[PDB]
């Protein structure tokens, strides 16, 4: 087997409108984000517009194959796969997705899909000039699939919080935190799941 | 059955441009905004950005299954539905749908479509930096389908109207109401129904 | 014959790229501008920015069929139909549609499409704060078929030209004339009809 | 008697969109004739226009030719179903706005006349502006990919009034239009790239 | 024999835009070069730059050759058609705005080539832009989601100098373009990512 092999098979097993539960239980997707850069905050309308890498990981075992002896990953296009229906609930721009919309497929079928996102949200931008800093936070889930169909949970690799971060940014990270959350709706008892990431930062230069 | 062999026969049986008509009467469309933000406001050119979700409920029967031993509901991609032309009929730009473009289906043919729609519109903003508010008025309805095809009826419920609005808005909502209505044009016969909502808000901490 | 079949033997007989012309006859295509605001205007640069109604009506016969037994009117996507090629030629900016893109088929072959375009043009603004106000004209046309082949004709439907303009609009219309008038070039005989839009109007020097 | 329907299908069933319509071996003979519509937000310090023109576009594809004795003499055909010259304005510092439906017209002897409206962004000489001599901007224009063996470009002398077609309602006004031919070459490679230099000569209007 | 239809019509059966063309289980050598054309916007407080370069994107696709001995021995061919590497400035805070004709020039050995005009904005370090010694901006652009042993790419060590396409009118100048090669590597996982660093040392102008 090889790379026209894969993504041939994949064609022909992928269901990009079906989400792929396995069995009766939810398709497990870890979301963390790598924040990048943040571009323009305003201090009056408590809106921030920022660059960040959006990691994004589950599991779809139809597209699996052997890698006894062929390559054990691919890039694959996201329009063959299916891919998390993940909106972020308090953003006030269309995601301007900057990189080529392409998910890496391993051969047990866990999916990598990253894309590098300019986005405006809606947050608490109190505090910014100070040197505690403001604390943004950006709360992402499923926009129609629920506990049952679909969970969503952080990375919590405790790490480098501005490994990535521009050093040519007007704003520097202080902190960042990602919490699960089980937000729901007036409506319905139907619980949707989502991760909060706190954004703790400040502008650069101190007094 | 699963969700595979579901969106398979929906595709099959759905056709999305062919309106859901039951027999020779209207398609009951309900609509509902939930106002989130309030971005960019201007009372000299009375005209407001607006970020809102966009409730919208009706009925396919030709969608339904048999759910007995299978799930009740999926997410389906609006292209694979029918979806009812709505319009906002003072809008001054297009719809910015900012959520992923899913609607979702029960097996008794109820199809449920929340997009969150950021939108510019022409309104009243006069009133904006006082204590009684502004009041913006949003118009909307089928765009091609008159009151025979396509009938709205607002959702109305005087529960919360700022229960998923934010609270690092500039403003703040005093009051919604959502109004049932209908135009005619002395063009034609055809009457084509509506939804005002009027949005009555305002800066928050002014002086007092 | 429900819905469905009709809509059904529209795709399959519509032809979009073909002029449904009758014999040597041209198509009748009417077109009437029905103003909903005004929104930015520039009396330096002479720009203004418009949205209105394009209320467009044409005949297709070959999709006709008996509405005895069956619905006489539906709706239809415009990438199924024919559509006039119709452009502002002193437009400054691509027309941004805001209205869902369907137009209406009636039985006996008439096709009705009534987009809202929001545009920016260059005219006449000179006036605007004064009592006279300023006439902006604006061109309406087939951009590549000649009167032979597709003839305009603005719809003489009395009505006052403010009954669907904005009331919160910062101006006001004063007078709106659909004059027909047809367009020739340099090049070649080939002779193009369009609708002259007279657009009086000024700004609501309030008291 | 064949009617336009029967002429499109032949284009469609021979035109070979992304085939360069060669003629043996002999170079497609583009012609390229801009004519100026109006000239927008000008920056005599960024060096800067937005410029409005109609790009006349003329070539020959023998292939798609019938006979007109009893039949429509030329048909529109959307440009997605023909091959369409690969033209860049290589001084454009925005991507063109194509302001008029994308329809060429396809003669019966074979030629084809792509004109459309374009509102774009161009790098150039914008000092004098605001002087009696004026400035000049010139617009270098050419296929992106092929060179001169496979592709060359024309421009028509018309010797018409420049500000023909332009808008009176502009800020500014043309003197004076002069459209070139001219053989760009580059560092790296052989083959040789044609392209039309379009001088245009312009100054603001005198209110005074 | 072939004439160009014959060739392209093989190109769309053999290649396959989705499948990376590795030779053996070497990756493929996609070779990366800016070439700075304008320089827009810049602005020192934000540090961001709106730049237009020519990317002259080169590799090689075995898959595609073919017998020119007696046929044209290069053809234009669609970018959708072909492989192309999934290239991302890294530090790019907009969408490339690509200016030009999406067609790439395939030669009958296999070599692929395509340059686009591409205006994009960046975050980088415009520190100095108003001094005598300049500012330098680092632009990083390599495989998004190919690592090292899949995609590596290069820098064509061939200078070309360097300010031959930039435009005389920009109100910048460029002092120097460095343009060297990385291998950067994540916390994730172990795997290193090929870029291309290219260090654009610019100023404005002024006089003296
Ligand atoms: C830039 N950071 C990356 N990985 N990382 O772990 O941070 N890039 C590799 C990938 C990019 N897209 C996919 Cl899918 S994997
Ligand atoms: C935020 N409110 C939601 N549901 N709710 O019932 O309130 N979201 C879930 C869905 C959103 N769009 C569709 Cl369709 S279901
Ligand atoms: C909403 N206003 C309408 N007419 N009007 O005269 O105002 N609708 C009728 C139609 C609109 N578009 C098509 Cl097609 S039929
Ligand atoms: C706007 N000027 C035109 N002709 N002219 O000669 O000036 N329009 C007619 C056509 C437009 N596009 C094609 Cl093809 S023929
Ligand atoms: C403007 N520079 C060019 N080449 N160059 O090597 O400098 N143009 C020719 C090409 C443009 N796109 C392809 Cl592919 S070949």
């Amino acid at each position: 087997a090889d790379r026209a092999d894969i993504l041939y098979n994949i064609r022909q097993t992928s269901r990009p409108d079906v989400i792929p539960t396995q069995r009766d239980r939810p398709v497990a997707v870890s979301v963390s984000l790598k924040f990048i850069n943040i571009l323009e905050v305003n201090e009056i309308t408590n809106e921030v517009d920022v660059v960040f890498w959006q990691r994004t990981t589950w599991s779809d075992r139809t597209l699996a194959w052997d890698s006894s002896h062929s390559p054990d990953q691919v890039s694959v296009p996201i329009s063959s796969l299916w891919v998390p229906d993940l909106a972020a609930y308090n953003a006030i721009s269309k995601p301007e997705v900057l990189t080529p919309q392409l998910a890496r497929v391993v051969s047990d079928g866990e999916v990598l899909y990253m894309p590098s996102i300019r986005q405006r949200f809606s947050c608490d931008v109190s505090g910014v000039d100070t040197e505690s800093g403001a604390t943004c936070r950006i709360k992402i889930g499923s926009w129609t699939h629920h506990s049952r169909e679909i969970s969503v949970d952080p990375t919590t690799e405790n790490s480098d919080d501005s490994e990535y971060f521009s050093q040519y940014s007007r704003f520097e990270i202080l902190d960042v935190t990602q919490k699960k959350n089980s937000v729901t709706y007036s409506c319905c008892p139907e619980a949707y799941e989502d991760v909060e990431v706190s954004l703790n930062f400040r502008k650069k230069g101190r007094s």
